[PDB]
């Protein structure tokens, strides 16, 4: 064995890597993560971080062989989507920066990103209301096709220069608790997404898989001090479980709206009635205003 | 950070596995090695162990979920195809056996298995005349194909219930030492071969790359020891650096055809003459039979 590592084994470059809210361990050859972990809270989600003081760049830490670089994503089709969003990290701008280290990015589709992905995320941070302690394990898959003859076949694009892995779909492993003294099983979801549109019609329960299912098709264990016999238990079965649909979404997105210079707040209304339009709370931001 | 791995972080498994005279990194989605180191000598590659005696089984170590079994070999169309050859390890039944463990093998074209890569291996056994001392790093790939489009996709084949990754290629990093008290760049060779059938035209310097080429397609970092500026050199501007041709290679089998019961003897000369049919060696054993 010392005459068989003289010169050293080979380095993989999969071991984990630790940042200040997130936890990754990076695929060197697909240039990609294989996995990303955060634990979200009530307070981690919120503060004056702000997304815009942020950049997309190459992790200092990852050989810039195995890394990739935004030239690689801009003009391929192809948007940086985050793994542990900026967003859940409002806490800290150091945090929020270091979720745009390219090592957090995966080539996502630019509709699944602001589309479903977006409401799985704020899904996530939901659960902070009613769990004290969120756990997410984030990653990309490339799945494979089988064709009529039988073959089965894995088929992924590589973009840029240094063929950053497009994958077919995208997991979220949730981790909830209720707090630090339960007792009962803490709730868990796995959900595999396709990396494409989706819609609002699919509902999340649509993509939910069995925890060992994405542990086979990923080659991934997920929290191995969780025994799986008695302290786990399905987020469905103690959680509504639902995305925000059409209705709810885009009354969000208006409130949001609300904030920003003009009476410009008459054609936000406009546009809300031109179907939805009512909500309670809306109300108290549609007038602390003007 | 404490709170951040309060149930672990995943699982990636790819921790290098030590086996007595080969160690590896295990690819647990693929089903694959990512790497397999292996040290050969003189002493090494001369023994009783017998391929004969030896049986291809999941390694006892890889949770069964991601190890790979031989019903997913067995129809597919593929061979089950050794990284740290059978071969190497006569000077011990353990380590032969070892070597036999799907941890180890790959699908590999029946053809390549037998014709070229075998003719490598044999060169890496040859080396160990010339070099006190040979490492080698050998392993699969799954490398991108561009389109007329200007496209780029990884496309390859799943194998069995377990979806067994069929590389599109094989890689061997050959690293050789003279002796123990030699100063001289240790020679190194980088050599990528597509997984199919190949023949005797194209020699094995068509197929060699540079180490950082490798390194970059493969996502790893070969010997991690050796200042690439001061103690690596080509291993064509020091050696031969050939493979047998159809002449040297079916004498060869011919060779080890004497050995095996009757006045067959006659029938194995009559076939080399039916246009080789010399080499002066070959008669020192085709006389200590008869
Ligand atoms: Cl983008
Ligand atoms: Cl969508
Ligand atoms: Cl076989
Ligand atoms: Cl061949
Ligand atoms: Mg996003
Ligand atoms: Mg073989
Ligand atoms: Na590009
Ligand atoms: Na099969």
């Amino acid at each position: 064995k010392a005459v068989l590592e003289q010169f050293g084994f080979p380095l993989t470059g999969t071991e984990a890597r630790c940042y200040t809210n997130h936890a990754l361990s990076y695929d060197q050859a697909k240039r990609v993560p294989r996995w990303v972990l955060e634990h979200i809270s009530k307070s981690k989600i919120m503060g004056d971080a702000d997304r815009k003081h942020c950049k997309f760049k190459p992790d200092p830490n990852i050989p810039p062989t195995f890394s990739a670089f935004n030239e690689d994503y801009v003009g391929s089709g192809w948007s940086r989507g985050h793994m542990a969003p900026a967003g859940n990290n409002k806490f800290s701008s150091k945090a929020m920066a270091e979720t745009f280290y390219l090592s957090n990015i995966v080539p996502q589709d630019f509709d699944n990103n602001s589309g479903y992905w977006n409401r799985i995320e704020m899904y996530c941070r939901e659960l902070t209301e009613r769990f004290e302690d969120v756990w997410v394990v984030s990653g990309p898959l490339t799945l494979p096709q089988t064709r009529g003859d039988g073959k089965k076949i894995v088929s992924y694009q590589v973009i840029g220069e240094d063929n950053v892995a497009v994958p077919s779909h995208l997991y979220k492993v949730i981790l909830a608790r209720r707090s630090s003294v339960s007792t009962e099983p803490l709730a868990l979801g796995a959900f595999v997404v396709p990396n494409e549109a989706i819609g609002f019609q699919p509902q999340l329960t649509e993509f939910q898989v069995s925890l060992q299912d994405l542990e086979k098709l990923s080659g991934l264990v997920f929290f191995p001090h969780l025994d799986r016999t008695s302290d786990i238990r399905n987020i469905c079965s103690v959680d509504t479980c639902k995305l925000l649909d059409f209705q709810e979404f885009t009354l969000y997105l208006s409130t949001r709206k609300i904030e920003g210079s003009v009476l410009r707040l008459e054609k936000i209304m406009v546009n809300l009635k031109n179907e939805i339009e009512p909500d309670d709370y809306f109300m108290s931001r549609y007038e602390k205003k003007l």
